[PDB]
Parts: structure tokens; C-alpha cells; sequence
């Protein structure tokens, strides 16, 4: 057993931290308070090398490993986790490709995101459906050398800025899990809207859209795998996304470790830095006790799935686990600021309402423990 | 990276699965119930090979690693912790004479111990005194080629059945932790009493004692390391020895939510198996996502004290969180079962009363969090 991280990955974690400090941590407030894409702090993260990277060498990326977007992604979400959404939704809609696209797609889907700023989306939730993939009401009809989509997507992450769209939609209701089908949707096709979602409490740098497909004409050359594989594609991909969203979960719970203890040094009360108090140094220590538990099971599940081996129970955990032990961070991270950890001009209060959501994307913490109890009671 | 286990480590798990299983599961309500120290098992334990098997192979043993004892610890403890708790006592008996002994001390104190059943204990806490360990009372004086040991030890593991115990002492209270000296007392020695403690709430099978020295004679030939040393000795053997009972009580924990998994699966209410209820599922996964993510942890704090890397604050944190979440698993355990986990015919109620030591001994959870918090706020 080993847990180390090799000479490649400490550069790789070195420029990510470097990254997030020098680009993203500056601008974090701004946005959160615009409610604006940074499109040039994504700009800034393809001249890095580090936007969609887990695209394979073979066509412009880094290759990237699950191992390796845990190592960046909670150097990233230290900074701001709303902004690391923007490239962690991006590798979400990058993986059904990776999955299920032949080489000729790879090529053609993957390309055009390692030459410049570009992303991907994945875009499975609806508006009274986003916990269960196999009663979807966006329907595809396959009409001649292509499908007719129609329907409604929702709170789909990178949708209006991404080149195109992993579009999961059902080619027969009554089949359900086995009807449903993956198509990438490009940006410019026509009877595809992208209405912009506001008034969001936190991530909200990340873009969040409702999508709309009115007759949208998509070619069979571009569904992922055959009819009937939408499902397990959706699910396999969030089998593997749903880690980054625990390491990403893991920066914010250290990032409000940071900001506590430097607080607590400095600020005093009753004559002395509230550092010195029992009770602010248990808030801190049980931080670090998420945080630390929280990142080496994430290493774990990133592991599994970089082996190849099973890894929908540990992602679940993993995702579920750090988000919550993330939360808690934050909030006793404002506590410990005072009335000052109550105001933006400080940096603990985003922290709380950017945390909240990693509890509710790309699967809420409840059936997240439902897939747990599955795994717990199969026989 | 690679968390994956070696061949042999697989070998030795299942030695020690299927010995707790055969061996130690059948009699750990027996041993509970009489709360006598189940020697049998201890033979076996020797003579299977895994009775001490931290001593390197020089003097006999097999010269296992923390990793391995962490993995030998799972599987003894998830029979019995009261039982596994012998072994491990044992082990901590042995440390300090394998981080500061002498080749000659460790042949004739470690060599009795690998060539038959024979226990080794570490005597620190006073009556008055366990987790200010920095103040004990016990005296030490100097009198030429040996010391005349006065004071009382209290709540020794292996207290009277131990060949011989590492006993912690000043040379002077003044010098305080400077003032401490390591010294190995043999079980016979003129003036050393053990009066075994009765009444405990769990671990019944293992022997707590009190020890009592009255001018006992100890020559230095016996004192581990230089006067002065004691405390670096006592702390660096803790910092090491609590990854073991982390391990213990992830054993536990495995128990727990396999006794209240078949029990779920099996007992019907409302016409239906409770595991097909939710809260029922809940506590279930609540209970793996401790077991997993206290494991992940106590493995990595195992790796960084086999690499010699700084594992004070690690282990602190996976003994303080795998206790923590072992009792809540044992306790929702208990309640799964109904009435019938509040006897003791089933086995649940005893994992409660067994793992609660768990959060008290070799430090308390408090000060393992004041150990964390000095870590957290060290300039
Ligand atoms: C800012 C934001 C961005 C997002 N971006 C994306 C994206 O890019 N792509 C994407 O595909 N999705 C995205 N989502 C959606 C997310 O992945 C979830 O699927 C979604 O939030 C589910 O939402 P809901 O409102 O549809 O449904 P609901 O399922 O109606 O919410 C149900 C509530 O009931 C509980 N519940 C539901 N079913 C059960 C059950 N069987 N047993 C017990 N409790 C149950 C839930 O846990 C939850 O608390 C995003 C969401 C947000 C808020
Ligand atoms: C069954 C059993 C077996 C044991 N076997 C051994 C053994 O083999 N060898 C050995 O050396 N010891 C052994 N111990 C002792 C154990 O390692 C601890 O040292 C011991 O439990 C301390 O107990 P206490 O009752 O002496 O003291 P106390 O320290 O008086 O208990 C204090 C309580 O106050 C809290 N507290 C104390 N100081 C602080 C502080 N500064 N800040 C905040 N909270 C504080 C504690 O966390 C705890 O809840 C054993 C204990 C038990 C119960
Ligand atoms: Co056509």
C-alpha cells in the first residue's frame, strides 16, 4: 500500500494551487457577487493546460486521471467552489463521450476543447425529474439519419456557454431505464434555447441554465453508444463524477479551516486570541477531522475507478461524506468569525452557500445513501 | 499510489479472520459474562503465530508492520475487543522496547515473549493522573547500578498476567516530563503487586490492573533509553499504538452493521423485512460510511508511521473518529434488533459496552483532539 503522490502529481497540485491563488481566489467574490461567468479565468485555465484535461493525449488533452482531478479539483474549489463547477461540469459532460464515443467522435466532440476556452455539459435533470434518470420526459424519435429531441432539461451547469450538450432523453417511456438514449447536442442547432438561471444562494459563478429543445434535429452520428444505453452511460458517469464533487467538497471544508484558524490568531477576546479558547480549538479540530477522513476516502474511490475496479459505493460515500463534513466546516467557520463571518466582506459566509449544493448535484445525499443501502442489502 | 494489499497481508488477513471466527467469536460472550482472561485463546493466538507478531523476526516474531497490524487488529476485534485488546495491549508492552531498546535488551525481553504464550504491558497512568501524563508520581531514585521504584499504576492492560511492564517514572518531580525515565519491571520482582480491577463495563475478558511498587529494586540494565527520555519514549509508542485501537474499532463497527444487516434482512413488521425500510437503510449507511471512511484513514496513519513520516496528528484523528463512529453504529445496532438487542443473548449490546473504552484509553478523545488542535495552531 502506498498513498504517496508521484513527481508528476505534486506539479500538477503545485499549479493547480498556483492557479487557484493567483487567478481565481482574487476574483472569487466578484463573481459570486455578479452572478457572471469569469470567462477569462476559464481562458486562463486552458493557456494553464488545465481545462478539460482529462481529454486523452490523443486528441490535445493531458490525460488526466481520476487521481489527478481530485489532486486539482480541491485546489480549485479551495478558491471558490462555484468556479471550480465550471470545469468540473465540463469533465462531467466530457465523460459519456469518453465512455461511450467511438474514436471518430472522441475526435471530433474532444478536439475542439483542448485548442481553446471551451465546454461541454451534461444536461440529465429536468424540471419534474432531476433524482430519476429512468422516468425522463425529453423524448428523442429517431427519424431517418437523425433524432427529433423535444423536451425540457433543468439547472444544467456550463449549458449555455458549452460547444454542445450530452443530452439524455427517452425513446420510449414504457421501456424506461432501457429507453433512454445519449445524444450530444451542439451549441448553434437550431430550436435549441438556453435561458440563463439567476437569484441562485451560492456557486453562483458557475452557469446554470434551463435548456429547451424545440424540434431539434440531431444526427445519428452523434448518440453515444445505442438506444437503450442512455441509462447506464448517465450512470457510469456519475459512478465517477460524483468524486470530484467530494474533493471539491474537501477544498471548501479546508479553505474555512484556513480562514478560521488565521481569524482565531488574530482575533481576541477577553485578552487573549479566541485561538487559545477549548472550545474554538474543538470547532477546528473537528474540521480537520472531516477534511482529512473526507480526502483519503476520496483518494480511495479515485483510486478503484483509476483500477478499474467497482466504485458506484465509494463515490457515494465520498461525495455524501465530504459535503456534509464540508458544511458543518463552513458554518462553524462563520461562527468563529463573529458578527464579521455574517458579511461578504469576509470570505466563511460564500463558503456555506456554495457547500450546500456539492449536498444536492449530481445526486442528492439521499439517494446517494440509497445507492449505499443497494450496495449494503444486495445479496 | 496504491492502496491495494500485497499478497502475504491477504494470507494474514485471512489467518486472522478465520482465528476470530473459529477461535475468539464463539467464547466472547463466555469471557464477557465471567470476565477472566481467556488464556486457551492466547495459546492459540501464539500458536497460530499472531501473539505478538510486531517483534522482528531476530527474536522470533514475525516482525509485522503497523499496516499489518491494523489488519490483523480488524479482524480480531470484529469477534471481540475486550479479547482483541490482550494482543494489543501486549504489542504496546512491546514498543517501547523496540523504539529505544538496546539489541540486548530486546533479545532477553522480547525473545520470551515469541517462544510461548506471554503478555507484555505499559504501565503510564496513576491513580490520580492519566491524561497530564508529564505528572506522574511514581519515583524513581537512583541508587547505583539500579533505581528503588515507589508509586501505584492504574488501569494496566495485562497488569499480572504480563512476563514483564514498561514502567513510566521521575527521577524528579521538579524536572517534570525531563523527569521521566522508562524502566521494564519483571513480573516477580520483590515489592511489585498486581490487584486485578473487576466491574468493567466491556473489554471484561482483558485484565485491568493496578500495580503497586513499594521499593522495588530495578537495575538500569532495565531502563529503556536515557533518564530523561521517558516521556519522548511514552508519547512517540502512543503516537504509533492508537492507529491499533483505530483499527479495533473499525472491527467493531464491521460487527455492528453486519449483525444489525442480517437481522434487518431476516425480522419481518408491518408485513415486510425492516431493511426494506428507509430509516432503517439510513442507519445502516451511516454505519458504512463510518466503517469505510475510518478504515481508509487508519490505513493512511499506518502507512506514514511504516514510512517514518509524522503521524501524531493522523493517528490522534483516526482513534478519536473510529471510536466515535464505531459506539454511534453499535448503538443504532442495538436498535435494530429491538428488545432483542437490549440482551444478551444477541451480540450487539455487548459491541456498545466493549468499543465505548475505546474512546477513553490510550487518551481520551479530548485530549486526542487537544493533540490535533496543537498540530492545527502550531506557528
Ligand atoms: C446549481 C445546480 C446545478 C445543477 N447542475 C446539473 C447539471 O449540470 N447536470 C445535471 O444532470 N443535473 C444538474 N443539477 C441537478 C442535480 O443533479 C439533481 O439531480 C437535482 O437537484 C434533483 O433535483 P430535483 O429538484 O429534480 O428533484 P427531487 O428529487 O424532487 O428532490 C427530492 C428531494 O426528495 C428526496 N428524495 C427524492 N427521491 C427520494 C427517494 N426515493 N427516497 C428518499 N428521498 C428521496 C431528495 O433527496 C431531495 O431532498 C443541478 C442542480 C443545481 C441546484
Ligand atoms: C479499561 C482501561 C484500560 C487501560 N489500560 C491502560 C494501560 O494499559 N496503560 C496506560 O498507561 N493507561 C491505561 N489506561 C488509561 C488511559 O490510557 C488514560 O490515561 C486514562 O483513561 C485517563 O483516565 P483518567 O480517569 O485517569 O483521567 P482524567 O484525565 O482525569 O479524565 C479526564 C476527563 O477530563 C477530560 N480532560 C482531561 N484533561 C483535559 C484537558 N486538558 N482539556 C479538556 N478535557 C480534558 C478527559 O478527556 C476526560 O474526559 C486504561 C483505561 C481503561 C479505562
Ligand atoms: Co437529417
Amino acid at each position: 500500500i502506498d498513498f504517496s503522490l508521484t513527481e508528476e502529481q505534486r506539479q500538477l497540485q503545485a499549479l493547480a494551487r498556483r492557479f487557484a491563488k493567483e487567478v481565481i481566489l482574487p476574483v472569487a467574490q466578484e463573481y459570486d457577487e455578479k452572478e457572471e461567468v469569469p470567462w477569462p479565468v476559464i481562458e486562463k485555465l486552458h493557456e494553464v493546460g488545465l481545462l478539460n484535461a482529462i481529454i486523452p493525449e490523443e486528441y490535445g488533452g493531458m490525460g488526466l486521471k481520476m487521481l489527478d482531478e481530485v489532486i486539482v479539483g480541491e485546489e480549485l474549489a479551495y478558491a471558490c467552489m462555484g468556479i471550480y463547477t465550471i470545469p468540473m461540469a465540463s469533465d462531467l459532460g466530457i465523460t459519456p463521450v469518453l465512455l461511450a464515443g467511438t474514436e471518430e467522435q472522441k475526435e471530433r466532440f474532444l478536439r475542439p476543447l483542448t485548442e481553446k476556452p471551451a465546454l461541454a455539459a451534461f444536461a440529465l435533470s429536468e424540471p419534474g425529474n432531476g433524482s430519476d434518470a429512468a422516468a425522463l420526459k425529453t423524448r428523442a424519435i429517431r427519424q431517418g439519419d437523425h433524432y427529433v429531441l423535444n423536451g425540457t432539461k433543468m439547472w444544467i451547469s456550463n449549458g449555455g456557454e458549452a460547444e454542445w450538450v450530452v443530452v439524455f432523453a427517452t425513446v420510449n417511456p414504457e421501456l424506461r431505464h432501457k429507453g433512454v438514449v445519449a445524444l450530444v447536442v451542439e451549441r448553434g442547432t437550431p430550436g435549441f434555447k438556453a435561458i440563463k438561471i439567476h437569484g441562485k444562494m451560492g456557486q453562483r459563478a458557475s452557469g446554470t441554465y434551463e435548456l429547451v429543445f424545440e424540434d431539434v434535429k440531431v444526427p445519428v452520428e452523434n448518440r453515444l453508444g445505442e438506444e437503450g444505453e442512455g441509462f447506464k452511460i448517465a450512470m457510469q458517469t456519475l459512478n465517477k463524477t460524483r468524486i470530484p464533487v467530494a474533493a471539491g467538497s474537501v477544498g471548501v471544508a479546508r479553505r474555512a479551516l484556513d480562514e478560521a484558524r488565521k481569524y482565531a490568531k488574530e482575533r481576541e477576546a477577553f485578552g487573549e486570541p479566541i485561538a487559545n479558547f477549548q472550545a474554538i480549538q474543538f470547532k477546528l479540530v473537528d474540521m480537520l477531522i472531516g477534511i482529512e477522513t473526507a480526502r483519503m476516502y476520496t483518494y480511495y474511490a479515485a483510486w478503484l475507478a483509476d483500477q478499474g475496479l467497482p466504485h458506484a459505493h465509494a463515490s457515494a460515500i465520498a461525495k455524501a461524506y465530504a459535503s456534509e463534513i464540508a458544511f458543518e466546516a463552513a458554518n462553524q467557520a462563520i461562527q468563529i468569525h463573529g458578527g464579521y463571518g455574517y458579511v461578504r466582506e469576509f470570505p466563511v459566509e460564500k463558503l456555506l452557500r456554495d457547500v450546500k449544493l456539492n449536498q444536492i448535484y449530481e445526486g442528492t445525499n439521499e439517494i446517494q445513501r440509497l445507492i449505499i443501502a443497494r450496495h449494503i442489502l444486495a445479496a
